[PDB]
């Protein structure tokens, strides 16, 4: 939608040179890496032409004899025919000069690659900061209307971070793309400038590469959706199990539940094991067709271009080199183009806010500035409806008007608009029709920031800012005096209180200050609203938030020393407007009563009769984690080439043993996976050391057997080509298995375990459905990266280091050793650069941390700050604080910088180290020139794939943290298992209930609510209910009497059983339950109602019984399909009227020696009620039946009861006796 290059709009002159120069040298420095090739392949020749002439002064002594032709004084005053062939070149000289230049272009890169970044991330830094200076100076002159449509909840994300997505998008990104692009430019160009039919050659194969890439990217995102829509099968039973686990509980289902999702893991497991056949299988392709492209490459540019005499082999390996680099290059600039889309994409939203004229602002263009104002105010015709909902009315047709120097008090309905009035006179909305005046002046045309300077409000709920009291009341007035803040406390009532608190009025009182109850918080807004001196005065119901002794004291305040000023005043309670000169009643938004108290007691006076009366969810996590791990497995794809310069970058945690002990069951996939890494990791050094092979070969002088060593080395490529294929494929194909194998495993124990939690676990907020369905789906999945593929990894890297270090020591130690001192910087190189980077973020965002913090606090409550505060001083705070960010960011570049172009510079000094030692080794102990790239280029390869070995940073550590997050809950034991050992079972339960006592607090819950001294006893079959108290009793007696939880003290005794010492499943399978909400299973009607005793069989009879017993037998014959009919969310609505029949029959069916129906027939309508109360009454015949309703005594007029509302029972008897008595079972007839 926006155009890239408008991200930019903000910068300036400086930024623009900035920028220019950071291109310029990032030009450079991205020359730099394919330009060196052309200096290596002189050195080569160098080295060819020097081997050709040392084999040939070995043979013995052709032209001691005769004249012939080129013999060792060919360099002197003789007549040799064919000229000078010796002496003329010295290796060590020329050896210097290479290392010379070397060391140059090593220097020059430094220089390029540190103000490349350098420049760049300043100038972004610096538009950043203007951008987010001017966009929140933009936010804050929006009219409110925009910030009612708008959430502060999103705004604070498009502040934090959109923005932060376009630095990345404008940052260094940039400058790696200009470079990356241009090197890839100019290695194509070196190649075709210097040899055409090999550089066309080679790059007529790309094709095939691309289309397996291509390939490997869609698999990418098409398998990423396949494994969602794959375990989504599993994953609703998972939600529908856990989101209902206390009816599961009650029912003893677990086990049904457990085989269910068991039986549908396998559907994600084999999409899993598909998927990572694909991918190892297409990571081989490529692989395999790199290796032919080499060997087509190689035997091409010998046969007929090198061999018959176009081409020197510098030039093969230059142009062979320059491609590959290329070919690198462009494929390492693609993660630029993702953050540029990324960018172009997040400025959309930023720019139209930062370019949206608003409605009504703060300015002081708007037009006309009164004085010595009357404070008169009036409104005609006006009518208003929100903006963030117009459909619905507000105001209609509002004619009235308030006479200066006194009050006017608003009285109406809630929803008749009263308040809505207030927000028009201080011009929050202008009206949609009509007119609003003051003074004789209409609201509009009159200068707003001069407007609300009069007009002082007092909130409806109390708001203060982070800062000191003293400055919280200098808010109101900037040029108010100290004595001048002391003398409107006093008058607010807030100096005395003031006064008391630790350090007076210096002491910080915002949120994150000293807290305080709402009646001093409101009489220090009062204060406020008074230090200015209001000529208006407004009273949005300022004590509505308060409790009746702060309400008292801040009505005190209120109504004292108010007058001369106008007051315009909404009523919280009618009592309070008697004072006023005049009375307006609000009735569907427009003024009727219009008279004193006096004249609107003409009539009855509705309202204030009345009050007198009455009061006197994983998929996102899910599809995160995939994608993010699918993308770190194609980090194997990395291939650098031989020598040339090195691809510079392409709760508690649980112990591995742990880990690994618990995976072992799959191990000989592991081991099958190692030994495909450990050939895959083989692969590297051995083609670097056919690489050097054949450099070895041009210096042969018989040209039949040069090519015949350079065919075999040709078919050796093509083997390693397959050989690769194979095991590549292999290895991913192994890990993927066992991955799946023990995600498998490990979500069935997880699930499995996750049933057996006493239910408190499940209250525990950090236990909620959906984190429990989270940490089962992903974490579960997120394991096996610390299992499969690390060690894989580890295995790879170890082989190829290994392997590379034989080699080289093996073919020349005293060059190694030199070579091999940089070898820890080239491996460190990456790791440091992205633990750095990631340093660096973090610190960056925490330094964001007080930018969200004040930004957060000016917009959360926008309308005091509009209204009665200042809107500036929080823009200029924000200024101010942005200061820190740019601080951080300008030594994140100045760092950063640094450690790159560090990073960039060190190869090619190793490579003049190296080179320069070689020649040495050469000319004095006679080594073979090819040892000399054979061990620079094998320590070097490993050094860089070592390096790569330590980038496990994102994934290991989280996999290991939800390792740990499983073993914690696997090895739990609660205090209430249901699947605990046998316990205190009997054979003769008879139902007989007995509470000693029982003192209960809620866990997770607030320690009140509690249960205390509850003691009630019931006989087999006789009926308990309770009635009284919306809480402190009632019923938690249902849950402590099932083994939800345990008494805190006292005891339950069930048939003289302890219910401690009860068996919980024994127990658990005699009760039968009726919940308030009926929840039931998707599966059919009979398939719930079968539910009831899901442990055995039973025949339909027993069905048919139930559901005749329930009122339901008839209901269902009606429907479609009968008792076969699918329930829940197939579709097939069922009102609550129903699903509670469906309930009461899938608890009777159970034939339970004790009933608990918890609030049941609490249905949406009378009707309802009276289809259920009789199935219900028809249940508990000849049952033990806690009952509880919250209906009048109509329906517990059956048996004994019990009323208290402290949980201890001491009324209690039939209803019939409780009247006798006079009991508070009164209350339910009075």
């Amino acid at each position: 939608r926006v155009g890239f290059f408008q991200l930019f709009r903000f910068s300036s002159s400086t930024d623009i040179w900035l920028m220019f120069v950071g291109s310029l040298c990032a030009f450079l420095h991205g020359i730099a890496q394919p330009g060196v090739l052309l200096i290596f392949g002189t050195m080569t020749d160098v080295f060819i032409d020097y081997d050709v002439e040392l084999q040939e002064l070995q043979i013995p002594g052709k032209a001691c004899v005769n004249n012939t032709i080129v013999w060792t004084n060919s360099s002197l005053n003789q007549n040799m025919t064919n000229g000078t062939r010796c002496g003329l070149l010295n290796i060590e000289s020329e050896m210097i000069k290479f290392a010379s230049y070397y060391a140059g272009i090593a220097v020059a890169v430094l220089i390029t690659g540190y103000i490349q970044i350098c420049f760049w991330v300043i100038a972004a830094a610096r538009q950043i900061q203007k951008m987010r200076k001017f966009y929140f100076r933009r936010i804050m002159r929006m009219e409110i209307g925009w910030f009612d449509c708008n959430s502060v909840g999103e705004l604070n994300t498009r502040f934090s971070d959109d923005i932060n997505k376009i630095n990345d998008a404008i940052a260094d990104q940039m400058a790696l793309f200009i470079q990356r692009m241009t090197s890839t430019i100019c290695g194509f160009l070196l190649g075709f400038f210097r040899g055409w039919k090999l550089t066309l050659v080679i790059i007529s194969v790309s094709p095939l590469i691309g289309i397996g890439a291509a390939t490997i990217g869609l698999s990418v995102s098409k398998f990423t959706d396949y494994e969602l829509k794959a375990y989504a099968k599993a994953g609703v039973v998972a939600d529908e199990v856990i989101s209902s686990m206390r009816t599961v509980a009650a029912f003893g289902g677990g086990k049904r539940e457990v085989e269910r999702y068991e039986k549908n893991l396998v559907f994600a497991q084999r999409w899993g094991i598909r998927k990572g056949i694909v991918m190892g299988f297409f990571t081989g392709f490529v692989w395999c067709l790199i290796f032919l492209c080499y060997a087509l490459a190689f035997w091409y540019g010998s046969t007929l271009v090198l061999d018959e005499g176009e081409y020197t082999p510098g030039t093969l390996v230059q142009i062979f080199l320059s491609v590959i680099v290329g070919a690198l290059n462009l494929g390492n600039a693609s993660p630029c183009l993702e953050a540029f889309a990324t960018g172009r994409a997040a400025a959309t939203s930023i720019f139209e806010t930062i370019d949206r004229k608003p409605i009504i602002d703060c300015m002081s263009e708007d037009g006309y500035k009164l004085d010595r104002i009357k404070g008169e105010i009036e409104f005609h015709n006006v009518t208003f409806h929100y903006p963030s909902r117009p459909e619905v009315k507000i105001l209609n047709d509002l004619n009235m008007v308030i006479k200066p120097g006194e009050m006017t008090a608003l009285v109406g309905p809630s929803g008749a608009g009263k308040s809505t009035a207030l927000q028009l006179i201080q011009r929050f909305y202008d009206p949609c029709e009509g007119m609003v005046t003051v003074d004789g002046h209409d609201i509009r045309s009159l200068n707003i920031q001069w407007l609300r300077d009069q007009i002082g409000i007092v909130e409806q709920e109390p708001v203060l800012f982070s800062t000191t009291i003293a400055e919280n009341i200098r808010y109101g007035r900037e040029d108010a005096t100290m004595e001048d803040i002391v003398q409107a406390a006093k008058e607010a009532n807030a100096y005395n209180f003031i006064m008391d608190l630790p350090q007076q009025f210096d002491t910080l009182v915002g949120e994150g200050g000293g807290q305080m109850s709402g009646g001093q918080k409101q009489r220090v807004a009062i204060a406020r609203a008074l230090i200015r001196n209001p000529k208006i005065l407004l009273l949005d119901m300022a004590t509505s938030a308060l409790d009746n002794e702060s309400e008292a004291m801040v009505q005190e305040v209120l109504s004292k020393i108010q007058h001369g000023h106008t007051i315009i005043s909404v009523a919280h309670r009618l009592s309070t407007v008697r004072a006023a000169d005049t009375i307006i009643g609000f009735e569907h938004g427009t003024a009727v009563e219009r008279g004193t108290h006096e004249e609107l007691l003409e009539r009855k006076g509705v309202y204030f009769t009345l009050v007198t009366l009455q009061s006197q969810s994983y998929q996102d996590s899910l599809r995160a984690s995939i994608r993010q791990r699918s993308k770190s497995q194609l980090s194997y794809l990395v291939h650098e080439p031989p020598l040339a310069v090195v691809d510079h970058k392409s709760v508690e945690p649980a112990p591995v043993r742990r880990i690994l002990k618990f995976s072992a069951p799959e191990w000989p996939y592991m081991l099958v996976g190692s030994v495909g890494a450990a050939v895959n990791g083989t692969v590297t050094p051995l083609y670097a050391f056919l690489f050097s092979q054949i450099l070895g070969t041009f210096s042969i002088p018989d040209k039949e057997e040069q090519r015949s060593q350079i065919n075999g080395v040709c078919l050796l490529f093509v083997a390693m080509g397959c050989v690769s294929l194979f095991t590549q494929f292999l290895q991913g194909y192994a890990f993927a298995k066992s991955g799946e194998l023990l995600t498998k495993r490990l979500r069935k124990f997880g699930f499995r375990a996750m049933l057996g939690q006493d239910i408190a676990w499940f209250d525990d907020l950090r236990n909620s459905p959906g984190a429990l369905t989270t940490r089962l789906a992903t974490d579960a999945s997120q394991v096996q990266g610390a299992a499969g593929s690390q060690i894989g990894m580890i295995v790879n890297s170890f082989t190829n280091v290994t392997v590379a270090m034989i080699i080289a020591f093996s073919f020349s130690w005293k060059l190694s050793l030199v070579i091999l001192c940089f070898f820890p910087f080239l491996a460190l190189s990456g790791a440091t650069q992205t633990r750095m980077l990631t340093g660096f973020a973090s610190r960056d965002k925490q330094a964001l941390e007080m930018v969200g913090q004040i930004t957060n606090e000016a917009l959360s409550n926008i309308r005091t700050v509009a209204g009665i505060g200042k809107e500036r001083r929080f823009i200029e705070a924000l200024e101010t604080e942005l200061e820190k960010p740019f601080k951080t960011a300008i030594q994140k570049a100045n760092i950063y910088g640094f450690c790159f172009a560090f990073a960039q510079c060190i190869m090619f000094i190793a490579n003049s180290a190296s080179y320069r030692y070689g020649g040495y080794l050469i000319s004095n102990e006679g080594l073979h020139f090819s040892y000399v790239f054979r061990v620079i280029s094998a320590v070097v390869l490993s050094a860089t794939a070592l390096g790569r070995a330590f980038s496990y940073t994102p994934s290991y550590a989280k996999a290991k943290i939800s390792a740990a997050r499983f073993f914690q809950l696997l090895d739990r034991q609660p205090p209430i298992s249901v699947y605990n050992t046998a316990g205190e079972k009997w054979d003769n339960f008879q139902g007989k209930i007995d509470f000693v006592d029982c003192k209960f607090t809620y866990p997770s819950r607030p320690d009140s609510q509690v249960l205390n001294g509850l003691s009630v006893s019931i006989s087999p079959g006789q009926t308990l209910a309770f009635v009284g108290s919306s809480g402190c009793g009632k019923s938690t007696s249902i849950q402590l009497l099932e083994r939800f939880y345990d008494p805190d003290q006292g005891k339950v005794m069930i048939d003289g059983h302890d219910s401690k010492k009860v068996n919980v499943q024994f127990l658990r399978s005699n009760i039968g339950i009726v919940s308030q909400e009926p929840v039931l299973f998707a599966c059919s009607i009979m398939d719930n109602i079968k539910y009831g005793d899901n442990t055995k069989e039973i025949p339909m009879e027993r069905v048919i019984a139930a559901a005749k017993q329930a009122q339901l037998h008839d209901f269902v014959m009606s429907l479609p399909e009968k008792y076969e009919t699918n329930v829940g969310s197939q579709g097939s609505q069922l009102s609550r009227g129903e699903k509670q029949r469906i309930a009461i029959a899938r608890a009777i069916v159970r034939d339970p020696k004790i009933l608990l129906l918890d609030e049941a027939t609490s249905a949406l309508d009378t009707e309802s009620e009276k289809t259920v109360q009789v199935a219900l009454d028809k249940a508990r015949e000849g049952r033990t039946c806690i009952v509880i309703a919250h209906r009048l005594s109509t329906i517990q007029n059956a048996d004994i009861i019990a009323v208290m509302a402290q949980g201890v029972v001491i009324e209690k008897g039939t209803h019939e006796e409780l009247m006798a008595q006079k009991g508070a079972y009164y209350k339910l007839v009075t």
